[PDB]
């Protein structure tokens, strides 16, 4: 969005805190203080962790934040993200996001890390990732996902690192990282799994680094570590094998 006006921070963005934070990126004495669309254009980050943000309503109006850091917060709606198109790197953690809008991600096409570790969500919408071509990091631990909808990665071919520890997963689609072709760590340790399917990892020809440990596998496939030339770290302690 823009404004036509000068307005004041605290009419534009609501939450004390998040205004408190425009406050000092722009350098004003108040919240009240009126800024320009100019000002509000000439931010490219925002830095807030712990902060107590309830809401980030009013960062529509910033098209040019390329990094925002709001780990540690207490979001529950990130629905005004959708249209920041300059994002690149977008720190969720540690907030209360239960969901996620389908199509919240969609716009996103510069974003190349994403961090929405604990949190809360318990599921993934399909193609909740599917326009984020410049992804290399994603971040989902600890969160409550007990399921992985197939092809939920398969735009991602640039991850380089994914990680999925801490979650409640009691299986895996067969391709779920048939397209991870450059991913180099992968974490799936601290869930439920009980088997893995045969060839989910025969694709991740670039794969280092393999977690799996504290799941409850009980044997493991026939060469399911084959290809994976590269492998320099493989854990699978605390299973049952
Ligand atoms: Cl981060």
């Amino acid at each position: 969005h823009t404004i036509t006006v000068s307005t004041p921070i605290k009419q534009i963005f609501p939450d004390d805190a998040f205004a408190e934070t425009i406050k000092a990126n722009l350098k004003k004495k108040s919240v009240t203080d009126a800024v320009t669309q100019n000002e509000l254009n000439s931010i490219d980050q925002i830095i807030a962790n712990n902060s107590d943000i309830k809401s980030v309503q009013g960062i529509q109006y910033l098209p040019n934040v390329r990094y925002l850091a709001l780990g540690g917060n207490k979001l529950h709606d990130i629905s005004a993200l959708k249209e920041l198109t300059n994002l690149g790197w977008l720190n969720l953690s540690n907030n209360q996001l239960e969901t996620l809008p389908q199509g919240v991600f969609e716009k996103l096409t510069n974003l190349t890390t994403l961090n929405l570790s604990n949190n809360q969500l318990t599921s993934l919408p399909q193609g909740v990732f599917e326009r984020l071509a410049s992804l290399t990091t994603l971040n989902l631990s600890n969160n409550q996902l007990t399921s992985l909808p197939q092809g939920v990665f398969e735009r991602l071919t640039n991850l380089t690192t994914l990680n999925l520890s801490n979650n409640q997963l009691t299986s895996l689609p067969q391709g779920v990282f048939e397209r991870l072709t450059n991913l180099t760590t992968l974490n799936l340790s601290n869930n439920q799994l009980t088997s893995l399917p045969q060839g989910v990892f025969e694709r991740l020809t670039s794969l280092t680094t393999l977690n799996l440990s504290n799941n409850q596998l009980t044997s493991l496939p026939q060469g399911v570590f084959e290809r994976l030339t590269n492998l320099k770290t493989l854990n699978l302690s605390n299973n049952q094998l």
